[PDB]
Formats: C-alpha cells, sequence, structure tokens
C-alpha cells in the first residue's frame, strides 16, 4: 500500500517535524519510510520529497535529478540553472546551511502545491550535514539546482512552503509559466 | 460570448490597470465590458471581480453577495466574518481607503487562482470613491465581508493577489480548508 502525497493545508506541512534518533535510521521502521518516499518522488514526477509530504512528521528527505528529468527542458533554461543530474539520495535529521550569500532566482515548485509555480530565491551554494540511509554521518555539499531542491526539501521539515518565500507577482499556473513576468519583478538568472 | 478569467501568469494580473476616463463610462465599449464582469463574476460562483482578470487593463470592479451565496456557509461563521448580503454593485476608476486601522483575519481565495484558499489580513472598515455604472460620482462605505471583497477587487486594480498578502503557512486546498492551522498562526477573526 503507497501513501501519498498532503497537500497545503494538512498541519502536518506547516510544522516542524521531529528528528528521527540516529541509529533507530537503519530500522526497519524507518527504513521502510525511506523507500515509499523515494516511490512516490518517483511516481508523480518529482526531483525532492520530505517526510511530511507523506504525513510522517519525520526529518528525512529524497533527492534525485535524472538526466532524463533534465533533457525535457531548455538546454538555455537548464544551463542557466547550473541543473546537473545526481543519483538519488537520501538524509535523515538534516542540517542545511549556506556555503556563501550567493544567491539565484527561478521558478519552483511543490507537490503540495500543484498547478502552480513560482519565482523564489535560493542561495546558490550550500552544505547539509547529517546522516546517510543507513545512519552514517555524512556531509554534502551541492550548489545550483541540487542545493535549490535541498534548501526546499529541508523547508518542508521545519513547516515551510515556497509560497510564503515567493517573489510578489511571480505565482502562477503552470501554464502561464512561460508568460513574461510584469514591470518591476527582478530578473531571474543570478549574481 | 463570455471572456475566460485569466489565471495567476497572464501579465494582466500583475500590472497596473489604467483608469477609465469618466463619461466615456456610458460608452458602448465600456459598459460592455461591465457586463461581462457581472456575468463572469456570477457564472462561476464569485462574490467580486476586477477588470483585469478577464483581460481588461482598465480600474473596474463588480461585487455582489447574494443571501443565497451566504445560505451555504456555517451561520457562526457569517456571523465572526460580518458576512450580510448586499446587491450588485460596479465601481468604475475607484480608490479605497480604511476608515480605521481595525482589521480582521479570515480565509480568501481568488478566481484566478483557484482550488486554494489562504488567510489574509484586511481593514474591517473602508470607504470607496469612484464613478457608479453610469458615471456618476458615487462614495460607497463598508464593513465586515462587504470590506474584504472591495479590498480584494481594488488590489487586482493595482496588480496584486492575496498570495502575497496571506499569513505564512495558512495557504491550503479548499480541501483542506478546515483542518486545522498549523501552531505558531494567528488566530482567525477580529480583535
Ligand atoms: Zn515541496
Ligand atoms: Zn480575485
Amino acid at each position: 500500500d503507497l501513501p501519498e502525497i498532503v497537500a497545503s493545508g494538512d498541519p502536518v506541512l506547516h510544522e516542524k517535524a521531529r528528528e528521527v534518533d540516529p541509529g533507530e535510521i537503519g530500522s526497519e521502521r524507518i527504513q521502510k519510510i525511506i523507500d515509499d518516499m523515494i516511490k512516490v518522488m518517483r511516481l508523480a514526477p518529482g526531483v525532492g520529497l520530505a517526510a511530511p509530504q507523506i504525513g510522517v512528521p519525520l526529518r528525512i528527505i529524497v533527492l534525485e535529478d535524472t538526466k532524463e528529468y533534465i533533457s525535457y527542458a531548455p538546454k538555455e533554461e537548464i544551463l542557466a540553472q547550473e541543473r546537473r543530474h545526481f543519483d538519488l539520495m537520501v538524509m535523515v535529521n538534516p542540517v542545511l546551511k549556506e556555503r556563501s550569500n550567493k544567491k539565484a532566482l527561478f521558478f519552483e515548485g511543490c507537490l503540495s502545491v500543484d498547478g502552480f509555480r513560482a519565482a523564489v530565491e535560493r542561495y546558490l551554494e550550500v552544505v547539509v550535514t547529517g546522516y546517510d540511509r543507513q545512519g552514517k554521518r555524512i556531509e554534502v555539499n551541492a550548489s545550483g539546482w541540487q542545493a535549490r531542491i535541498l534548501q526546499h526539501e529541508c523547508d518542508h521539515l521545519d513547516g515551510n512552503l515556497y509560497v510564503d518565500k515567493m517573489v510578489p507577482r511571480t505565482f502562477r499556473t503552470v501554464d502561464n509559466l512561460d508568460l513574461p513576468l510584469a514591470e518591476g519583478c527582478p530578473k531571474l538568472g543570478s549574481h
């Protein structure tokens, strides 16, 4: 049986998620959750996913970018967002910190807020500590689209969705995604 | 034939609309639009509607609350929100100003952002000047849900949607509308 995705409104998404006990990570229980998340993130075309999104108040995130997902987008664009593919990645009790105040601005979308995208600003470089799928402590460094995803998923673990971090007037239907930005809205890209 | 409501993304919604020339108000074109708006606002169950929502960069709003619309809601709620019914109302080149810093907090929804609602703070009392359907200077005073609607529609005329004015973490699917507010969130209602 597969637990589906919670949508905005469900308190689980707007409240800080409890840490999973290191070691208990190897548990057949939490291990199971990691499997589900990974499945769901792949079942609906998603590049990231946080425990609360399937109703689990735990600090666990999974991200992954297929060289196939990327394929379906303007090369001009995927290149601008420094979006390189990476293998599935799992992090429990992650702790994110920017490696520099360098930032970027692009359209983001959440699986708990579908049908909509919105330009949100993100750190370009970031380092995330925590534990790997098997309870061993790791420290992941990343930039570009990957850093973006990590920030997204981590935000979830704190009860935060991009909507409360978006650039005014950029909110839009996935359909009207490519329509121009109205005057005033900052330019997309980076410094 | 009636125009289709525009959804977020379409620049028309995120840019300041131009004032309509007084007098030109009686014009066919302009009196045509007012008819369309009114039709659309009624066609999809809506209580307000601004020109940009149908693609018209003009400053024209129509609001109306049926004793029928209201009927389909918790009387306890209709209470709290001071939501009383009022007849169709049309205002060109409206100019809104609060009558006091008295505010209220309730869930709002836009027709250009459907499937979602979010708690937004509004002035409780407000006065709006401008012109009536027939081009005559008018000055409407209102409070409660009516004041809320006026603010909503007027915001549209300036390229503003509630999403950029919502209370963090209140965003939600119309379905998850009644689910609790995450912890930390303000309490809905007045002061
Ligand atoms: Zn998300
Ligand atoms: Zn609206």
